[PDB]
């Protein structure tokens, strides 16, 4: 067998191999230097148009040779000399002289049409336009750049639900020309979302048929009976045949994905909302968090959509508003966008309201998300929760939203000696798997709940529960601003009664 | 390799070539120039017909040479220069001027091949013609020329029902001979109506069949069960062998249309109510 | 015939024999130094390219001749004697001398080869590297180069549960390139688990394919459906192209599997927990134990895992809780660190107590091991266990961990001279490692921690306080020191360790 850098050629000296080269010149000589057998050139000898002879040729000859000798020593012989010169070229640029093979030996032959067929036939989105998160596709780009180098290896492109991590990913391999060509051949972008035990082996399935040929894809099995070890080792065998390929695995639930990912040596981008997933690799394991949008991002994505920018005083509040409110979530804020109707401030103040009284259901509406609301999302980050955390979340209801606040103010609504830091462990799992809470160490350990994530719950849990914890509360409150709660006003949550009245 | 216009030529000077030639005569020549190989002459040299030497002349040649020099500097010395005089004016009447002819006509009556042909196989309904709303069909048209250069996009005609929009895009594609042929190689028209769940999907089976082949509507399998991620593998495979090909998606209802038609990098024409 | 020195020539001057040369010109020389037929000279001498009259003068030769001779004698008259010159300077720099070349390299980067693809189609999964275990990989390594010349072997690397073998194999095949390329020629690594009596067909059943051709993986059969003895057959069979080709079965449970390795006279290396499957085989069977982690190895591991190494006295002590806590384990080692959150010596410390009063159940969390927490794995290491040893077991629960014990005060809480409780005690540690024998000063056991939480959360509420009073009753009835005879009427020293029930 040949490798990935012996094959990462035959491909990237396609274009060429395509507009002048035979199979039947060469199956002699390979006959010859013995490389061949006489069903091998019988199977590539009878094949109506010549790609086919190609085709063959190049999937045949990779599996055969010990190296890539006696296919230079053949493009010479062929008077096609311009071929074998460009090949021992590239075998030349990877022993001696490494990294020059990039910038020297690979961009030449970039092409902006050559990118769609590849991202296409990849089943990459349609990368967003109006607006480009500069610093996220940015970084993404640069860290897979990095990477390229690497057999096998996760990129963790985690974040809150809505939050945009697909989009970037879709941006991130359409910006560039470099990801696609340049450091890495191709593209296998793959959405996940699976639940089922049977999801993990199903997804598998799919990437074996993102492989496979245009060609037999007739001759597609019933493949979907057939053991797990088989799918696994029938990847890893056509896998051959893809020098430098690329996973865009869009939207991993389950742990289980990742460790097929790890047995199958792959390199992978990862969208995934639940960040511990990556526990399961033992390995080069780097991450980016897709934060909630900053305060001038916000402005910035809303004037990309017509959105109308402040004046008044008491109309950039109308948007720090929605701002608040969608606590920075694209997913929730064009939902808002397609449903501002007028455009007034007014018809945006409007919303702003039925948002506290209705919830995400207030701006409800057909998005380019899969989703009508983010609350549709959320459901299943809540789900997949620990049976324990699942309760832990649910009372974080009658919190103070967008308010740092103490673990022991939390102790008190929070269900479970004298130590409660247990209260902690579950509000860490809680910030990691959907990102629903948020840590934050010194200057004390606290926790904050945003409002997305709030108004989320609001209209979800049980209208009694709310009440319940907020009474469980005023008990357990009295016993014995850029500045922290302190220990001796905890008797009085009553500082944002403001916040809490409106129950 | 050559080229197209290299190629245009040892195909434009054919009728010529099979009158007056022998690749026996040239194979000397060019096992020197450096532009053959031992079997190449063998393969070329041992045939029955001429027609055969001459069509592995044509077709061997294509590949090997970096230009069409060693072909003109070859009908010189072989007294059939009446030919080595055809091909080197036709390389210099594309060599010394900027200027040929464009997507057009120069083998008319387009009005069975644009008309007819292409709208017939792609099922596009036999447009209306005792009245035409002006206006509109001349838009729609306009807007479809502005895109044929963008690799993917939405047109959405919406209106009333019964308004009339399905007529306009019968006669948008029929009135000009533009669209089909200048602006866009084929026409693919398919009505939606889809209100089951099953009915996106469904949809985009009879496209990959719109699509595929007179031959091989036999071998059409059992696609009928199939994932969706590779019916939609499936036919962005297929899609490779149709350049600039317009889909009117005739009545769409479900915007999950619409997620396909944009996960297929499509471009669509779109008749609709909901807009 | 030739051989491979004389092919070897044909084939390094090939590129060459191409550009000058032709074999109508060699016909009527061999018809004649009787090398040929007068079919064999129509064969080569009707062929329209001469690529195909020299690939079939050097096939037909390669079959004919009794030496290279008469072809060096040949390329001298013909005015190609630059060529008959090359061939004899070749067969004198092998004629003359006796050394060469090896199994080795002159066509580097193995990288991709040794490396990614022999052990990736051998299904070997992707070796550790933030640490390694140096003592472990490499006797293993070595005792494999050892065998390479056997014609079939058994090597045992057995320890306790998530002890960490498996992760040694994937390490002393991904370090060396000799293994594999050198030792043996490929890799087919398979997990076992196997508990139901199909389970050791069905292993094989995926070896068998494991071994066969890309091509040819459409005409599978189903073979699902045909006997023990056609598949063993239809294996060894297929296993002919496989020269030198080494087995990791990731996991035996069942002797039958080690049965079946035997029948097939395999070459294996052998992760499990239970040591006698290999009682199964009549053979060379050699073995490695893998060990708890030693005190200084935790350490290593620890540091190497971003974990804080002490300074204060009662910091050292911290992590020397954790250290006898999971009892030196490196699956539930592992799972403490992705759980060590904050990464204080403080929240070390919290966690040093979640597992005294939760057991294993305290620090399970999401780890490259299949299992949530050591208990998951271990219950399989005790569903196996003999009816009657499930039993002795499930009561040295009410012991002292990590505490050198006689047989007698053991003969307590034991049901059934009592040796036969020490025969039960040394199955137990055979099986699964759950004990620890210990011959001199006197046969002493002695059960381990995390081998202990795991039965404190795990036996009857019940039986653990009937295991207790039963033992208060024969406790009377006439430091680096064992527990001596006239002190065992009190148990009394370990009030500390019992007081906690
Ligand atoms: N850069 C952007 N430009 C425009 N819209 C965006 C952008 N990022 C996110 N969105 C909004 O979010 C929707 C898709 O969000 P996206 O898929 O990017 O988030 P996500 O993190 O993938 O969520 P999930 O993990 O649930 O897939 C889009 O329909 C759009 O409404
Ligand atoms: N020349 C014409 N231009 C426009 N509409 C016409 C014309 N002649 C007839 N119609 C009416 O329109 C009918 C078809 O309407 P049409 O299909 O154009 O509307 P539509 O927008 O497709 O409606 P739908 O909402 O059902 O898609 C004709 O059969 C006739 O009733
Ligand atoms: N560098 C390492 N060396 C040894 N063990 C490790 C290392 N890193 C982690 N581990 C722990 O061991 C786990 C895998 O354990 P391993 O499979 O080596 O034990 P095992 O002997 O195979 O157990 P089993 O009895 O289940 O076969 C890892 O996922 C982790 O929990
Ligand atoms: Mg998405
Ligand atoms: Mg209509
Ligand atoms: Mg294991």
């Amino acid at each position: 067998m040949l490798c990935e850098i012996e094959c990462r050629a035959l491909s990237t000296a396609h274009t060429r191999l395509i507009h002048d080269f035979e199979p039947r010149d060469a199956l002699t000589y390979l006959e010859g230097k013995n490389i061949f057998t006489e069903d091998h050139s019988e199977l590539i000898s009878k094949m109506s148009t010549r790609l086919e002879r190609i085709a063959n040729f190049l999937r045949i000859y990779r599996r055969q040779a010990s190296e890539l000798g006696p296919l230079i020593d053949f493009f010479n012989y062929n008077n096609q000399s311009h071929l074998a010169d460009f090949l021992e070229d590239y075998i030349d640029f990877a022993i001696n002289e490494p990294d020059l093979l990039r910038p020297v030996v690979i961009a030449p032959q970039f092409s902006r049409q050559m990118l769609d067929r590849k991202l296409l036939l990849g089943n990459v989105p349609k990368q967003m336009t109006c607006y480009i998160r500069e610093y996220h596709v940015d970084r993404v780009i640069k860290k897979l750049d990095e990477m390229c180098d690497l057999d096998s290896f996760f990129l963790f492109l985690h974040g809150r639900a809505g939050s945009g991590k697909s989009v970037i990913a879709s941006q991130a391999l359409s910006k560039s020309d470099q990801l696609i060509g340049i450091n890495y051949d191709s593209i296998v972008w793959l959405k996940d979302s699976g639940t089922a035990p049977k999801s993990t082996f199903d997804l598998f399935t799919d990437i074996l048929l993102m492989l496979k040929s245009e060609d037999d894809l007739l001759n597609f099995p019933s493949v979907e009976h057939v053991t797990s070890v088989v799918l696994k080792r029938m990847i890893c065998n056509a896998l051959i045949d893809r020098p430098n390929t690329l996973f865009v695995f869009d939207d991993v639930v389950q742990e289980e994905t990742i460790r097929w990912a790890q047995e199958l040596r792959l390199r992978c981008l990862v969208t995934t909302r639940d960040v511990e997933i990556s526990n399961a690799a033992s390995q080069t394991c780097e991450f980016i968090e897709v934060t909630s949008l900053e305060i001038d991002e916000c402005y910035d994505f809303l004037e990309a959509y017509g959105m109308p920018m402040p004046v008044g005083e008491k109309e950039e509040d109308v948007l720090n508003k929605t701002i608040e409110l969608s606590s920075g979530n694209p997913a929730t804020l064009m939902m808002f966008f397609k449903s501002c109707e007028p455009k007034t401030f007014e018809k945006m103040a409007q919303l702003n309201n039925k948002l506290e009284s209705r919830g995400l259901v207030g701006v409800e509406c057909i998005t380019p998300y899969s989703y009508k609301s983010l609350a549709m999302a959320l459901q299943r980050c809540v789900e997949v929760l620990s049976d324990e955390d699942r309760s832990a979340l649910a009372f974080a209801v009658v919190m103070p939203p967008g308010v740092d606040i103490p673990v022991k103010l939390w102790s008190c609504v929070i269900p479970v000696e004298q130590l409660d830091d247990e209260v902690a462990d579950r509000l860490k799992r809680l910030s990691k798997r959907g990102a629903l809470l948020s840590g934050k160490r010194m200057p004390v350990l606290t926790f904050k709940i945003d409002h997305i994530i709030h108004m989320f719950l609001k209209h979800v849990v049980d209208a009694q529960t709310i009440a319940n914890g907020i009474s469980i509360l005023e008990q357990r409150l009295l016993e014995i601003e850029t500045v922290i709660r302190p220990e001796d006003f905890p008797k009085f949550m009553q500082l944002h009664q403001k916040f809490y009245d409106s129950l």
